[PDB]
């Protein structure tokens, strides 16, 4: 079995105390106390990670952006403070147990429509400049997020096969040998690769398929493993490192 089924057996392994300790250790990590009193302030803690992966130009995103999975919208109203985006549409699930798409007026709103009640798996692709996928729901059983994000990388493909050459795709599962071996086919196909933005925490092993980036996937999964490995059983925790959390402004946008 591969370094991430070992990271994912000892992670299931571990007390609830160790665990909480574990999940922020060595982190980047944002100051969301100030987020919680538009004031420019993001939905969620999503928002910084699209930014971390911006801000290092591992996605531009461009034109018509497609936010699937879209939740609250952080990505959503991070992509529409962007100068080349000119439409957003996000779509996400909602309903009992999910988050719902929240309205805000941070910088160029007039231009962000999301759609609730909308299974993506069921919904038709269409043409984008720049695709967004955040969707991964985690699991104990690396079997079952081997599953559910081939089922995922299905999905963005049809996408995908309608033109963006921008995207930031969310796999909650690399290190599985179907989904590695998917991933290949698909890099071949479209190019980018896979990164580990260090906001996300040592409790899960998501990188994101980023088309600026490059490089052999399998290499940069174990590299993660490892990394997510040798922070375990520490001596003593010294918990994350901050930055501050985007701004994102307010008012309506020309385009
Ligand atoms: N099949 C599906 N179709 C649409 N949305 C789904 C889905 N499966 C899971 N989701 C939704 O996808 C979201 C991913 S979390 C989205 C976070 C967002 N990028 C942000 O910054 O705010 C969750 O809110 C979940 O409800
Ligand atoms: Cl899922
Ligand atoms: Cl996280
Ligand atoms: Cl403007």
């Amino acid at each position: 079995r591969t370094l991430g089924e070992q990271w994912k057996e000892k992670l299931n392994a571990m007390g609830k105390e160790e665990f909480f300790s574990y999940r922020k250790e060595a982190i980047l990590e944002v100051d969301r106390t100030e987020a919680r009193r538009v004031g420019g302030h993001p939905v969620s803690r999503g928002t910084a990670k699209l930014r971390w992966l911006v801000e290092r130009r591992f996605v531009q995103p461009i034109g018509k952006v497609v936010d699937l999975g879209c939740g609250r919208g952080g990505w959503s109203y991070y992509a529409a403070t962007m100068k080349n985006v000119q439409e957003v549409r996000g779509y996400t699930k909602g309903g009992p147990g999910h988050e719902e798409p929240m309205l805000m007026q941070s910088y160029g709103w007039n231009i962000v429509t999301m759609k609730s009640g909308v299974d993506v798996f069921y919904k038709p692709s269409e043409i984008s400049d720049t695709l967004l996928c955040d969707i991964g729901e985690s699991s104990p059983s690396a079997e079952i997020e081997e599953q559910r994000t081939l089922r995922i990388l299905e999905m963005v493909s049809d996408w995908l096969s309608r033109g963006p050459k921008e995207f930031c795709i969310k796999i909650l599962c690399p290190y599985m040998p179907k989904v590695i071996e998917k991933l290949e086919s698909l890099q071949r196909r479209f190019g980018g690769g896979l990164v580990r933005v260090p906001l996300s925490r040592n409790s899960n092993h998501e990188m994101y398929w980023v088309s600026g980036a490059s490089g052999n996937i399998v290499h940069a999964v174990n590299m993660t493993s490892q990394v997510l490995i040798g922070r375990m059983d520490k001596k003593i925790w010294k918990g994350p490192k901050y930055e501050e959390d985007v701004n994102l402004g307010s008012g309506t946008r020309a385009v």
